[PDB]
Parts: structure tokens; sequence; C-alpha cells
């Protein structure tokens, strides 16, 4: 039932850069994982002009930030495209690759973390507050699946057993300790307004009961 693969060489250098790296402007994980949700949202509205019946899996395109105090969790919900078991373990991984190490030789010359986007890497951003990554996805053309990763060199593929979807993903955050800020709602509010407020979807907040 589970599959455990190792990262691209290149991959598990980025992520060990992420995690160990001094940086304290770790606030743009938000837009890049909201740039991922907005570019699976793109992705489907477009196959749908030729092909309505991709929407049959539901018509609403939204993003949805999850803040979860008492599990230290920000989820990040979308109704995009999602990701079948090819994009999770070999397509989106081989484009990853040759942007992954065009990054590296970037910061190396002079480059700041905040750049990570157009290298199109930038999910990878997710590592800068989260200790581990939970990714359910669900593609028109595929089962359900959870991807998760707490780095170290390896990353973990299994068909989802629980609530299905219909189509979209959902990134489960497991937030770091000292990264709890990200759980606020005026903190959320500020990131969304200064990053993302030009994002063509709607972003709705989940505030705390
Ligand atoms: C590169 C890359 C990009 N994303 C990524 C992440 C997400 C989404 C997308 C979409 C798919 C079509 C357009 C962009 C891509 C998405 O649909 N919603 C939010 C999460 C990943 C990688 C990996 O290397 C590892 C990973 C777990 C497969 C996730």
């Amino acid at each position: 039932e589970v599959e455990t693969f190792a990262f691209q060489a290149e991959i598990a250098q980025l992520m060990s850069l992420i995690i160990n790296t001094f940086y304290s402007n770790k606030e743009i994980f938000l837009r890049e994982l909201i740039s991922n949700s907005s570019d699976a949202l793109d992705k489907i509205r477009y196959e749908s002009l030729t092909d309505p019946s991709k929407l049959d899996s539901g018509k609403e395109l939204h993003i949805n930030l999850i803040p979860n105090k008492q599990d230290r969790t920000l989820t990040i919900v979308d109704t995009g495209i999602g990701m079948t078991k090819a994009d999770l373990i070999n397509n989106l991984g081989t484009i990853a690759k040759s942007g992954t190490k065009a990054f590296m030789e970037a910061l190396q010359a002079g480059a700041d973390i905040s750049m990570i986007g157009q290298f199109g890497v930038g999910f990878y951003s997710a590592y800068l507050v989260a200790e581990k990554v939970t990714v359910i996805t669900k593609h028109n053309d595929d089962e359900q699946y959870a991807w998760e990763s707490s780095a170290g060199g390896s990353f973990t593929v299994r068909t989802d057993t629980g609530e299905p979807m219909g189509r979209g993903t959902k990134v489960i955050l497991h937030l770091k300790e000292d990264q709890t800020e990200y759980l606020e709602e005026r903190r959320i509010k500020e990131i969304v307004k200064k990053h993302s407020q030009f994002i063509g979807y709607p972003i709705t907040l989940f505030v705390e009961k």
C-alpha cells in the first residue's frame, strides 16, 4: 500500500538548503503554495473550455486556507486540476530537477530564497515553515493519492483511503514549533494582501471557532 521513493539528488540538496539556511522572510511559502494552486486552477479552467465534462467533478474554482492551532497545521485546499500518480512520482520531479539545479546555481551567484518561484520549484519553500508536508490530490484521470515527506531524502506515495475530494489538492503543513504565527488570522490576512492580492480566484480564510 505505501511506496517509498528517494528524491532526485538535486531536490534533496534544495530541501536540505531550505531547512538549514537562516532566512527570516519565511512568509513567502504561502504565496508560493497559493501560486501552485492558482496554476492548477488555470489548467482545469483552460481544459474545461474544450471539454466541459472536466468540471463534472466540481464547477467551483477556489482556494481555502484552513489554520488549526490544536493540530499545529495550515491546510491549503484548491479545486484545481489535481495531480496523477505519475505527476507526484515522475512528471513534476523531472521538471523540478532542471529548475532546482538552476536555482542552486543562482543562490551561489547572489540570488535570495524569495526568487524560488522563477525556477518553478516554489512548492519546496513549504519546508521553510513545515517539518512535514502532506499532499492529498485528485485528478480526473486517476485515483485519490497521498504524497508525504518530512525531507531527509525520501517521500511516500499511497492511495488515499480518507474523505473523497472530487477534484483538486489539499496541502497539509505540519508546522515547526517556532512557526505558529502562520496559524494567526491577522498574520495570514497580511501575507495574502502583500503577496497574493491579484490571484484570479477567491481565497477564503477559514476562521477557527
Ligand atoms: C515542482 C512541483 C510543483 N508541485 C505542485 C504542487 C501543488 C500543485 C501543483 C500544480 C499541478 C499542475 C499545475 C501546478 C504542483 C497543485 O495542484 N496544488 C498545490 C500543490 C509539486 C512539485 C514537486 O516536485 C512535488 C509535488 C508533491 C509533486 C508537488
